């Protein structure tokens, strides 16, 4: 769970407080891509916006619904020896809190959504390109009606129409009276703690720019209903969110290792060092963006972005000493200290002053074949890499590795401008 706050204290209480949820499903990417990019690029002025932007990060990983079954029908009955208990009972504590007005769930779902038969992908059993209530009411919510919200929210939608089949509809599942599955289901458990709640659903047919284009649309017409006022850096058009979700701009970081970019990686990174005794899903992560992972496939190491797959890891595990703090190099003609974990931009040259009992394997350059080596105390031009050896496509960025008896002491890496 994530908060996105006012940067003053005093403005939390102005405004109403929104629960905001995704990825109950790990193949739904419109709706943890918005998620996503609403954590990133806007700020909440009065108010709050509580966000889990992926609720079964498992599943997610795998690019697979489910992995334990549904999530989304396990509210009502449900086995104290199931894997996923302990999960659910704090999605529950989520939504009982006493300062939680209303929620939002996105998902991506098959067709497009009509209130009357039309063919096979436009019916009333179809999800797509629909916004979603349990009840007209609800007897005791702060906000209880939810009709009028839900209309006023599609009208914002439909102003900004792509292409006239893309039309917004609104669908009343009457859930506490017959259906059997919406009863098992997140929402009717909200309305049953008084809460107001809501379900946006953008096409599975539509190219992903266009699924978060309208996820994004119903969040701004939602937050427009509850008086959360907000604002955001950039244009709303398909063009310019293509180029806010692929950005050159974007980074991970895995352990106490470098940060490195997102996009133009090589499609497999070799002989890469991760910690010993360390099961894969307790090795720390970040990024500037809060989809990111790691998961184990047979032997490799999957860096994952969403459903995207960045690179693949070939691992080997070793102790990881934590002694090393700093080393000295000079950079353009200029001698320095450099932290390890960093990155440094070189125009011309650099070259690396040696140390006690530390030994330094710059990847890409070499000057034997001694398979243990140290290239501390070499002058380093661009003109004397092996290109191969990079870690991006353009061939501008390589990696220095340092080792201490048999254990690894840290990485820094060079960026060529
Ligand atoms: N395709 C979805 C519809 C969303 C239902 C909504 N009430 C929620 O889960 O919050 C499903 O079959 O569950
Ligand atoms: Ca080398
Ligand atoms: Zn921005
Ligand atoms: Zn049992
Ligand atoms: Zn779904
Ligand atoms: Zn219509
Ligand atoms: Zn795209
Ligand atoms: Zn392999
Ligand atoms: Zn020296």
């Amino acid at each position: 769970m994530i908060e996105k706050a006012p940067t003053n204290v005093e403005d939390r209480d102005k405004a109403p407080h929104l629960l905001l949820l995704a990825g109950i499903q790990g193949d739904e990417p419109g709706g943890f891509n918005a998620t996503n990019l609403f954590l990133m690029h806007y700020s909440v002025l009065k108010g709050l916006v509580e966000v889990v932007p992926v609720l079964n990060k498992p599943s997610m990983l795998r690019n697979h619904r489910g992995l334990y079954g549904d999530m989304n029908r396990k509210f009502a009955a449900l086995d104290k020896n199931d894997p996923e208990y302990p999960t659910i009972q704090e999605i529950k504590s989520l939504i009982a809190k006493p300062s939680i007005d209303a929620v939002l769930h996105l998902h991506d779902g098959g067709g497009y959504y009509r209130p009357v038969y039309v063919d096979a992908m436009l019916n009333p059993k179809r999800w797509g390109n629909c916004f979603i209530i349990d009840q007209d009411e609800v007897k005791g919510a702060k906000f209880p009606n939810l009709l009028a919200f839900a209309n006023n929210t599609i009208e914002s939608i439909n102003a900004h129409l792509l292409h006239p089949i893309e039309e917004y509809h609104l669908k009343n599942t009457r859930t506490a009276q017959g259906d059997t599955e919406m009863q098992k289901a997140l929402t009717f458990y909200a309305i049953n703690q008084k809460k107001s709640a809501f379900a946006n659903e953008a096409s599975k047919e539509l190219p992903l720019a266009s699924r978060v284009f309208y996820h994004l649309q119903a969040i701004e017409g939602l937050l427009n209903q509850l008086n959360i006022p907000f604002k955001r850096d950039f244009d709303l058009n398909p063009n310019s969110v293509h180029a806010l979700i692929n950005d050159k701009n974007l980074w991970a970081k895995i352990s106490s290792l470098p940060k490195m970019p997102l996009f133009n990686l090589r499609p497999k990174l070799n002989h890469f060092p991760l910690p010993h005794n360390t099961k894969i899903p307790q090795i720390p992560i970040e990024s500037n963006a809060y989809i990111v992972g790691l998961v184990k496939n047979k032997q490799e190491v999957f860096l994952k972005y969403g459903n995207k797959l960045m690179t693949r890891l070939s691992p080997f595990y070793i102790e990881f000493d934590p002694s090393l703090e700093e080393v000295k190099m000079q950079i353009d003609n200029k001698d320095q200290m450099v932290k390890i974990g960093s990155v440094v931009e070189v125009k011309e040259s650099f070259y690396i002053h040696a140390m006690d009992n530390i030994r330094a394997n710059v990847i890409g350059f070499s000057v034997s074949n001694e398979n243990k080596p140290n290239e501390a105390g070499y002058t380093i031009k661009f003109k004397d890499f092996q290109k191969r050896f990079s870690l991006d496509k353009q061939e501008r960025i390589y990696r220095i590795e340092f080792y201490k008896n048999n254990a690894f002491s840290g990485m820094i890496l060079v960026k060529f401008v």
